[PDB]
């Protein structure tokens, strides 16, 4: 079994990886900047006793995601899950957004997602067999001033989980998503910090573990007859 | 009559934005009428909305193009003095199977559905936040909430634009703006016919009501929450499907 | 055309009543407590030149119910709309909440409506029309500490608004619900009320008017076509 | 071998009940049984379940007696030392056309479907609190989020017990107890199978994997969430129904 994870090199991407080799998967660690953080991810994953391998790649453009796909299916046999973290922020008041700003996290977080999906298809299709688990956010359900096009990123992210779950459902292939709350390893003043936590009914942010945790538990066999999902990780703070 | 209140629909030259123009200009919106390509149908659609006794005219903009956008709000306000009500109607479909969508069909729906109304909620802020009120009024559909295979890039604006419709509405409400979706189901006017009775057969049994939606139908929700009756209202996406979606 | 109000004497209920009149409906006022406040309701909707008249029942008794809406309809020989505004609360952390607390509010504000919904159903499946309005709550969808009884209902509610309006759907009924948020009528000490206000993006609380212009515009013909719905009006606390 | 946590699972002499509590056994907890009438089948279950390793024992209980209710939650804290996973799956359907339905068919179902819930957790609470650390798992179904025809009461305790999940959640989140809610689609176990093949066939079109679910797929979910893996979830429903509703 063997997984590609993007934007695995840290944070949430890269304790995904880890839980995913701990699971017994095969582990491809895809990377848009730091080529020896990615490299060092791959070693901690080897030790896990599973293969690994970095691949460079910008989600964005859809040749690229699709040398990656061919990379993976080529060195591993397969591809049985993706998982499409890779994502940007670029924030700004609504009046002051650039439309840099608009396309950069329309084309990485929405239009990556879709590349992925689309050029692990055809190998899922093949197979008959397949989980796809994207990243959300709790502010693709919620909304949130300054980040209107992260926001629409993680809501399309949602509605296109939903699609491709229904246009796959029929060829055995799972698509949900994960929609993390206030994460540490994405993390401020303690002052901002503190008025975050009375938002949070546990009164903690969550860890890079959580996310990681739920979407191994998706990618599972035990999740088989789940799909078309976001599963919320957020402490309760959006219900 | 210039009324004290006015209106731009995006994409007005038929069907529901067409409908959607023509219940405001009843409601007493001075409406402008915004289309892309047909001038022959938006320049009718003008008459019959000056026929019901306001003023209106019709705007060419490209709704992608941030520069015409920018260009079509300033010739709005100039022509009627303010800008209250925004209906963000505009929108195509290029449909295709996952495996199959070319990237110009993604790029393209992309583009006009979800940075279509990014651009004119961005280029109308000023304005409504001078006037200290103003409601906005995205479409969105029912494929956004439920997905529906054949259309992953629709589907991805629809959803998006519900996604942008809260993070606008938390945004601009301290300053008296409403942000608001409407998620129409099956409606004719959607419908190119050339779809078998036995498509419409199958669509048929989703509804609880049985029955297919009219223009109608969105245009009185739209013409509700661009009223006074729905100044609380914000953030909201209201379905309007016959209950094929709860 | 004829409507029929639960706890129409005063807050919602009343001022949905007097927005229906104003539509041109006749209005039956229900009531459980004080009659001379019901007469008051009565009076002010006759002034809008519509019919009117006060009913006492408790709407979490069967017997009663159906007494009700036999008399709306002897009276004004349909029952076009039904609003089941009626509802009460018991708050208590949930250690301390008292089995009568938890019976009385589920009686009251669950069964009550089923109660209206079941006896209105034979005259609006001979009509092959109406619109039932039933009122929930933003806590309904989104919880609320020390209200575990309240919440239980609310949500019941929207469920029971979704069921009947799959199962009338068929014979011309259309069934939704509204939510209001927090509401002057409702209302403490400023320094809570400064709290609650940092919930609510629009910065304001809402007003009696809010909520009855929304259900009358749902038992308009304007609505025809929207069934199952819950519409929350709540400034933007809850979307 | 006597496990450090410990679990009760109401309703579980059968069907779902009965597979979450065979798996929270395998995951290592202490599994009480919970039953209202067959004493047998509860007693094989805990027989099925000592075979995994842990302990356990079955309780006769009507949850929607609050008494019972609280019996039932010394016992097992007095046997098991703890109560560390809640999961309120019991739970009855009373079917009936709206127009017909009886006051008991209504009566029943919202007294053992909501208030037994309700009890489950108010008793269970002091115990949880006092641990600083509990899961609770409530039984929802997708029909408490649809509707469906001829089930008004089963629809509304399902839709209750999500509102009651929240409230809860909210309540007890501070003090390190999660209280979360599972929705299965259509399981088999779940069906008398004396309906029509043909009323398969239709329900099976309403699901996009195209088949209908197995207990296990709810017991897998009950006990993801029952874990350490989930110590950050609360106040949430997770729909395990083959994309039927998303
Ligand atoms: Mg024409
Ligand atoms: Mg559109
Ligand atoms: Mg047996
Ligand atoms: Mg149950």
């Amino acid at each position: 079994k063997s997984a590609l994870v993007t934007g695995a090199s840290r944070g949430i991407g890269r304790s995904i990886a880890l839980q995913l080799a701990e699971e017994g998967y095969n582990v491809a660690v895809n990377y848009a900047g730091s080529k020896e953080k990615a490299e060092a991810v791959v070693e901690e994953i080897k030790a896990k006793g599973v293969d690994s391998f970095a691949i460079q790649a910008n989600v964005a453009d859809a040749d690229e995601v699709k040398a990656m796909i061919k990379e993976v299916v080529s060195q591993f046999g397969s591809l049985d899950v993706l998982v499409n973290n890779a994502g940007i922020t670029r924030d700004n008041l609504l009046m002051r957004m650039k439309e840099q700003e608009w396309d950069d996290v329309i084309d990485t977080n929405l239009k990556g997602v879709f590349n992925c999906i689309q050029k692990a298809t055809p190998q899922m299709l093949r197979q008959r067999s397949g989980a796809i688990i994207n990243l959300s956010s709790v502010v693709g359900a919620v909304g949130n001033p300054g980040q209107a096009n992260y926001v629409a990123t993680k809501a399309g992210v949602i509605g296109l989980t939903k699609s491709a779950a229904r246009e796959l459902a029929s060829r055995g292939i799972t698509v949900n998503a994960v929609a993390p709350g206030f994460i540490v390893s994405d993390m401020l003043s303690d002052e901002l910090k503190e008025q975050m936590l009375t938002q949070i009914p546990l009164a903690r942010f969550g860890q890079d573990t959580d996310i990681a945790n739920t979407v191994a538990f998706l990618a599972s066999d035990k999740a088989k007859y789940i799909t078309g999902q976001t599963i919320h990780v957020n402490g309760g703070m959006y219900m």
